């Protein structure tokens, strides 16, 4: 028993992780066989990331400028090349610990675990979701660009994130291991708007549903609503609609519990009408929407990873 | 910016989990050295379990009785020792990934993180707190037994935390690495209650000033209060008494944000006696207490581990 927000063990990441100096930018690098993946703006100074042009200054660059550490150990740097907002650092010596791996880009609604790391070494670890609006809340600090997000299946390792920057809300934006943007965001210090966030619906359904396997029922009721009749309630709200197929992915977690999806929607409609009168689910006053219907079950069921 | 509840980075832990196999339980193991640690219970029954002599028990077990898996690799058990609630068997292979560590025993209201493993394979971390009552607010199923929590400072890790087994509460229970129980609780089968929990005072304080290091400062108020004062408020919701230790303690915090002490105790009773009013502190609605003052100057200073 018991809902935690939980994140993949880290040590496949671990293991990839160095730090990437270029003139006074210090960030974190991934090193995969012999290449060490990094944002782009490690070429930039403090004065070049307001309206730089990565292309020019990428020219100017030579292989020693760019000194990577391996724990103690020097990369030797043999070639380089941009891709999209990323830089590839061709070194000589594959990472003997490189897991088998992936780049994939995720959805918004969908979770992953960043491994926070500063000089190449790793911080810390947490879970978090990519929001509607592309950002993700992060916990981030000068020096963690670089650091990495990512999923484990059985023995591989997802690579989904890499992290660049701060919006002026506290959040955060990044690209994917090939360099593209997560939303509208540019690798340049101009004025940039998150823009308006959603709550992330199926989510929430999934994390009640985990209550309900905990013990938490209180909230359930007799009701019930149709899709239509629940949507327009979500779009009241600022709820993310609810489709056809967030039913059927809702469907193994309405088989566990036998509370019916179209129920369980009836539950969150008096919820967002009423609020919660001081009670609690799972530890929360509030409706969580980080959890998605395959975390549930992964918690619930106790898949592991190697 | 942003804060995140953090756990530390696994891999050191991940490198030293094993499986444990006696009769027709399985569980998780810690190797160490040449030594592997697990719940004593592993040499019970699901028949033993109810009220177990396992001095008896012991006497009658072989070494070759203890089937230990390190990934695919079989372990030679070449002898066993019982230490209070945990065992100890001795391996004829020294764990070449072990690294360096302790074995220490923590305070209600401290942290740790928790490799949650299955099989002696790893399925996720999370962060928690020893509650006051001894109890842990963990994420554990059926054969979680042998997972361990613990803290990292630089390299060495401090394991302070087996997983025995959980409270009809959905709560959990378990020892220290020298196999003594953390509260009154037994590694029996039999009706064992919590206990009357409160909540952790100085880490909500310390939640508190990580919020205002975060831009949250709608419940800051001009008000002030003393030590005494607060602590009737305090005892009357069931919260720790604040000591001068742990005025101290939150000195650093104090220092960085330009808030006394005892300021932010006037705020925290305003919120204690009012509520929040719908509004949220670091995305919570309620008042977080898993955070010791260490855990926020760490975030929100970046400290790093290897
Ligand atoms: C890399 O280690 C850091 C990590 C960053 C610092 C604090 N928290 C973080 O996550 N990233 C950077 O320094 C960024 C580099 C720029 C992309 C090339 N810069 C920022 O994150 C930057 N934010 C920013 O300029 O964008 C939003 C904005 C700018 C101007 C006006 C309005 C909004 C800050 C200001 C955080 C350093
Ligand atoms: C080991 O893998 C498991 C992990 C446990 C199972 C579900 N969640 C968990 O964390 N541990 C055990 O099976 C325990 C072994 C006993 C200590 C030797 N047993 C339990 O956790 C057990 N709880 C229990 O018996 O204590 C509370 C109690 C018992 C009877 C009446 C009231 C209260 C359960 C019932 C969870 C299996």
């Amino acid at each position: 028993s018991g809902f935690r927000k939980m994140a993949f063990p880290s040590g496949k990441v671990e293991g990839c992780m160095v730090q990437v100096t270029c003139g006074t930018t210090t960030l974190n690098g991934l090193w995969l066989d012999d290449v060490v993946y990094c944002p782009r703006h490690v070429i930039c100074t403090s004065e070049d990331m307001l309206n730089p042009n990565y292309e020019d200054l990428l020219i100017r660059k030579s292989n020693h400028n760019f000194l990577v550490q391996a724990g103690n150990v020097q990369l030797r740097v043999i070639g380089h090349s941009m891709q999209n907002c990323v830089l590839k650092l061709k070194v000589d010596t594959a990472n003997p610990k490189t897991p088998k791996y992936k780049f994939v880009r995720i959805q918004p609604g969908q979770t992953f675990s960043v491994l926070a790391c500063y000089n190449g070494s790793p911080s810390g670890v947490y879970q978090c979701a990519m929001r509607p609006n592309f950002t993700i809340k992060g916990s981030f600090l000068n020096g963690s660009c670089g650091s990495v997000g990512f999923n484990i299946d059985y023995d591989c390792v997802s690579f989904c994130y890499m992290h660049h920057m701060e919006l002026p809300t506290g959040v955060h934006a990044g690209t994917d291991l090939e360099g593209n943007f997560y939303g509208p965001f540019v690798d340049r210090q101009t004025a940039q708007a998150a823009g308006t966030d959603t709550t992330i619906t199926v989510n929430v359904l999934a994390w009640l549903y985990a209550a309900v396997i905990n013990g938490d029922r209180w909230f359930l009721n007799r009701f019930t609503t149709t899709l239509n009749d629940f949507n327009l309630v979500a779009m009241k709200y600022n709820y993310e609609p609810l489709t056809q197929d967030h039913v059927d992915i809702l469907g193994p977690l309405s088989a566990q519990t036998g509370i019916a999806v179209l129920d369980m929607c009836a539950s969150l409609k008096e919820l967002l009408q009423n609020g919660m009168n001081g009670r609690t689910i799972l530890g929360s006053a509030l409706l969580e929407d980080e959890f998605t219907p395959f975390d549930v079950v992964r918690q619930c069921s106790g898949v592991t990873f190697q």
